[PDB]
């Protein structure tokens, strides 16, 4: 049964438009979001609600244990919308616990297409075995490996060409790693905050145009 | 001042808690979302408050536009996770009216990166020149090249080999087109529902496996 949604829905906008009549006019009239979410699309993980923001406060994009690639159009398009056009002040990248893509990364099962998608985060298993294997739970790899992946992905966020372009023209902007705890409503801060081209090593660094 | 939206995040959570102590740590338990949401990463578009859903009923991807590539595996992991192992019974394609991605499609300027994203949408407007041109106001054409888009999503989700896959082995799938009134706050049902596989033209039929 859909008309759930859609009854839901009339009674939501006509509840806000009694406290607030002009809230969809006043809203429909610019885009002004400061943030960007950059977050798994898992149902558990809403991100308005997290964080306390109405419509109009967070641009979002969310896909599969929130993982970005510089060869990925579609993120690489929010990033820069939010970023060039937008202007977001901020671009939050929230992973969270208990991340169903990024356990499939930590497991051997063939899930079709998703295989290719999660290839860098079996990548970053792979590099910091040492580090998991050292790890007696599954839910303990799990767990950090999300971890792990949220902070891989603040640096793929950072040394993409839109980002440090940003910072090169001046723009204000940092990047930031928080993970959410599914069992707990919390949204930890991961303390890898980018704001700045001094922050990217030399490897990755671009010259300006 | 990012300390706002966690500060937001810890009065939200201990505020459900209250109301309810388990919330959280029934819905760690298991993912069970009826729904998938694909929609536009703008600000003014939230999935959960929209159709007022709670943490663990969506599935969401959102992107600029909404939409969807056969080829991106960004959209079809979140695709492929929904259909194949959530096992979703409801595809919500969501765009939508003054959408910027869908104005950019039909305005001449260099967005960058987003350009080729937004590809297929201008291939709509040059379908649809004749119709669109017969639009007096540029937000008209914006609007209706909007609902364009939406309903062209909806067949390009329903003909990914995801979806018939799951149709061909008996599951239970609904693929629905909407589009959301920035300026009312109102989800409206574009009625171009597909839920089978006779649904779609013979060229576009895949074999089962
Ligand atoms: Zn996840
Ligand atoms: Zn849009």
């Amino acid at each position: 049964d859909l008309q759930q949604l859609f009854e839901n829905n009339v009674r939501w906008a006509e509840a806000i438009k009694q406290e607030d009549p002009d809230f969809f006019a006043k809203l429909a009239r610019q885009q002004t979001p400061e943030y960007l979410w950059i977050g798994c699309s898992d149902a558990r993980v809403p991100a308005n609600e997290i964080v306390g923001m109405l419509p109009g406060d967070l641009f979002v994009h969310r896909n599969v244990a929130n993982v970005v690639l510089h060869t990925d159009l579609n993120c690489l398009s929010v990033i820069q919308f939010a970023v060039d056009v937008l202007k977001v002040k901020h671009i939050l990248v929230t992973g969270h616990y208990g991340c169903g893509g990024v356990r499939a990364s930590l497991h051997n099962d063939q899930l079709g297409l998703i295989d290719g998608w999660l290839r860098s985060i079996r990548d970053l298993a792979y590099e910091y075995r040492e580090h998991l294997e050292q790890l007696p739970t599954e839910e303990e790899r799990v767990d950090r490996l999300c971890e792990l992946n949220v902070i891989q992905q603040v640096a793929n966020v950072s040394h993409t060409s839109i980002v440090q372009n940003a910072w090169h023209r001046g723009q204000s902007l940092s990047v930031h790693g928080c993970i959410y705890g599914i069992k707990d409503g919390l949204w930890k801060n991961l303390n890898v905050t980018v704001s700045g081209l001094d922050q990217l090593p030399p490897q990755y660094r671009l010259s300006p145009l």
